[PDB]
């Protein structure tokens, strides 16, 4: 079963897959020449790869003559075009590999004066490598009698040669396997990095369809993200066990990541007050901790978590209607108050937890002020002598006589070991909560430490208050609390709303009643010029920013409003950052019109301290609410945010990392081009079948014909690859098709 139309079939095949190839690869040269000034490192590599494609294409004529007649060109040129092919395949493998290390370091150019040195020095080194390893091809190819009529044909030499294995296998492991392996390393981590910058990682996974999750936890809310001096990422959240609402059995928890957010450890629990086992409605039968602010003091390295606390009830909706005094100053000391069932007077908790009567006599009762159980679940337990009776934070079905005021409190815990272990909670309420304040709680997220100015080192925590005139209907007002002594002592700054003009009249946080003049949870930033900016959740539809020239203590009277950034009435987070010598602010919040379509806004800080918004880019489609930003270093940033997919309970807290290229460039310019991928897969899928069939050619007569038609088509695909390569540059390519058509 033979034929000789296969003798004329190849003259036309080598003709067209040589014109397409020499036309396409010629366009690649000419376009590179008059464009030389703006040439990359890969642009010089893709050139030499077209040179290799041309040199191999310039032999296909001589195969057309030989198939149409015979080889009239000698043993010299026969030995030479097989070696010239190995030059193409080996250089292409090493040119492709030089793209790899280029893109590897470029995603893991700054001085053009040595981007040419090492670039073209490896063009010369590859050709020397390609030419040296291909010179052994001169001895395994020559002219053949063949006993096939009067026909002289050029071909590799047949089976009887085996001293070749010590030579040829070496060629393929250096000219191919080393490229293939090293290319496989580069483009594997390159893919890992692009994965890291484009996919979210679930940090606190909520349950699904209303059920609890692997750990019996229905819901997570309220993220905080902190980057420590040691490079650690701390992610904090509310662990909302029973439901998603702002009350119930909530624990303050964190997860540490020691590799910049790739993997995260197990949950650490700062605080989890024990529930009331005798409460009638469990969904509201536990003392509550809710909303934390993280910040690390950069001198001492102590990490602070500051958060709200309410006694047993519906959180802020469990406060008493008429005020209950919570603290009482006696002989210069401030003690917390206890109310005893049946009576009116104020018991006090003095030294060691000892409960004193309204007239100052010690009782046999005692409060666990220094808890010792895991998560400090035992804080507030009430003992008579050494018998446990109850807990001062319980307000219903009590098993002891004493409860604390049903008011609003502010607690703080610290870590001196990178967040692995946390102190017992310390009550900072009496240092910051004035008498008129109905509520005082944090704006969750990440506070700051002033970097510059006459107040540097001061720690700022955002908070907001209500008064007893209008409470949550018209007095929510932002401010900061601060500490100038490394967290020991706290002070309340003034409110943005104190002495502010609204409708031609002054207002004050303590007396106001005015829904549209409120401002609630906020995020704080210090500029390099020393001013403090406060970005405040409010109800004008757009971003409100207040300014303080004295380190947070007082605020200017004018609230700047930026319609460029919409505020759908939800928390946001903002951070200061530098880039290439210029100052910027990144702000993240829901882009709307509901709590959805998470966005990252970019602003440049002008000389006056005002913001020029440059860019607004979606960071997360779908449900998007509270979030927390941090700078990670080396032009990268992370964001921990509330989100729900596919019937997740509100909310799951996820982590995304991004860089300045995502942050500044337009929506289309991603990067994951990667025409390089297409060239590599074809340079393998086509050439590898050939050079493998010619290696198994070595190791009745018509079983080798199966090995011979293997030799034909796999040599045919290795020829068509030198045409497919310019088509790769134009279609999926970005620069080429643009640049070529624009020089016509
Ligand atoms: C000067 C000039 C005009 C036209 C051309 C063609 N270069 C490309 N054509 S293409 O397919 O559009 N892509 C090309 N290069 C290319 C690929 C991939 C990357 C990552 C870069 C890179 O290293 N950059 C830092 C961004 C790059 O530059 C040549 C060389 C094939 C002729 O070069
Ligand atoms: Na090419």
């Amino acid at each position: 079963d033979v034929r000789n139309f296969k003798a004329w079939f190849l003259p036309i095949m080598y003709s067209i897959i040589c014109f397409v190839g020499l036309l396409g690869n010629g366009l690649v040269v000419l376009t590179y020449i008059y464009f030389k000034r703006l040439k990359t490192m890969t642009d010089t590599y893709l050139l030499n790869l077209a040179v290799a494609d041309i040199l191999f294409l310039l032999t296909l004529p001589f195969w057309a003559y030989s198939a149409a007649k015979s080889w009239v060109f000698g043993v010299h040129f026969c030995k030479l075009i097989f070696a010239i092919y190995k030059m193409s395949f080996f250089s292409g493998m090493w040119l492709l590999l030089c793209i790899s290390i280029d893109r590897y370091v470029a995603i893991v150019h700054r001085h053009r004066a040595r981007v040419l040195l090492i670039s073209k020095l490896s063009c010369v080194g590859i050709w020397i490598l390609a030419t040296v390893l291909s010179i052994p091809e001169l001895l395994y190819s020559d002219l053949q009698r063949s006993s096939s009529e009067q026909a002289m044909r050029c071909s590799l030499i047949t089976e009887h040669v085996e001293a070749f294995i010590t030579i040829q296998v070496a060629q393929m492991v250096i000219g191919f396997l080393v490229p293939l392996l090293a290319m496989s390393f580069c483009y594997l981590v390159i893919i890992s990095k692009l994965h890291a910058l484009t996919e979210k990682t679930d940090i606190f996974e909520s349950g699904r369809n209303g059920n609890p999750n692997k750990d019996g936890i229905k819901s997570y809310r309220i993220p905080a993200l902190l980057k420590t001096d040691k490079g650690t990422l701390i992610a904090g959240a509310d662990e909302r066990r029973l439901h998603s609402s702002d009350w119930g059995d909530i624990g303050m928890v964190i997860r540490r990541s020691e590799d910049n957010g790739k993997t995260w450890g197990d949950r650490v629990t700062i605080t989890n007050l024990r529930d009331n086992p005798k409460a009638s409605d469990p969904s509201i039968g536990s003392p509550v901790n809710i909303d934390m602010v993280l910040v690390q003091d950069p001198e001492t390295k102590r990490i602070f978590s500051i958060y709200d606390m309410f006694p047993e009830g519906k959180g802020i909706f469990g406060m008493s209607s008429q005020k209950e005094e919570a603290y009482k100053k006696i002989d210069g000391k401030t003690y917390q108050i206890l109310y005893r069932e049946g009576e009116k007077g104020a018991y006090t908790i003095r030294e060691n937890g000892t409960v004193y009567t309204p007239d100052g006599k010690a009782t046999d009762y005692r409060v666990v002020v220094d808890p010792v159980k895991p998560a400090y679940s035992d804080k507030g337990d009430l003992y008579k002598g050494d018998q446990l009776l109850g807990n001062i934070y319980f307000t219903t079905n009590k098993t002891s006589p004493f409860r604390i005021a049903k008011d609003s409190y502010l607690w703080m815990s610290y870590s001196d070991d990178d967040g692995k272990t946390w102190s017992a909670p310390q009550d900072i309420t009496p240092m910051v909560k004035a008498d008129w304040m109905k509520f005082l709680g944090v704006g969750p997220g990440t506070g700051i430490v002033l970097r510059n100015g006459p107040h540097k080192g001061r720690i700022l925590i955002p908070v907001y208050t209500t008064n007893n005139v209008s409470h949550l209907d018209g007095s929510q007002s932002s401010r900061v609390i601060y500490s100038d002594d490394h967290g020991k002592t706290w002070h309340a700054g003034e409110a943005v709303n104190d002495n502010r003009q609204v409708d031609g009249q002054k207002i004050h946080s303590s007396t106001m009643n005015n829904r549209r003049a409120q401002n609630t949870e906020s995020t704080v930033v210090q500029l390099n010029n020393g001013d403090v900016k406060l970005f405040m959740r409010g109800l004008t539809g757009d971003l409100q920013v207040a300014t303080s020239k004295d380190g947070g203590v007082t605020w200017e009277k004018d609230i700047k409003r930026y319609p460029q950034v919409k505020d759908v009435y939800v928390q946001m987070s903002a951070i200061h950052t530098m880039h290439e010598g210029k100052e910027y602010i990144i702000l993240s919040n829901a882009g709307g019109p509901k709590r959805e379509n998470g966005m990252v806004h970019l602003a440049r800080v002008e000389e006056n301290g005002e913001l020029t918004w440059l860019k607004h880019n979606p960071i997360q489609k779908g449900e998007f609410a509270y979030n927390s930003l941090q700078e990670l270093g080396n032009g990268e940033y992370g964001i921990l945010y509330e989100h729900t997919e596919k019937g997740q309970n509100a909310y799951t807290l996820s982590f995304r990392k991004f860089n300045w290229e995502f942050l500044s460039k337009s929506k289309g310019h991603e990067r994951n081009i990667k025409v390089i991928i297409a060239v590599v897969v074809v340079f393998i899928v086509f050439q590898l079948p050939y050079n493998g069939v010619v290696l198994a050619q070595t190791v009745t007569c018509e079983l080798s014909k199966q090995l011979n038609i293997a030799y034909d088509v796999t040599y045919s695909l290795a020829c068509v690859r030198c045409c497919v390569n310019p088509f790769l540059y134009a279609f999926i390519g970005v620069k080429f098709r643009n640049d070529l058509f624009k020089l016509f």
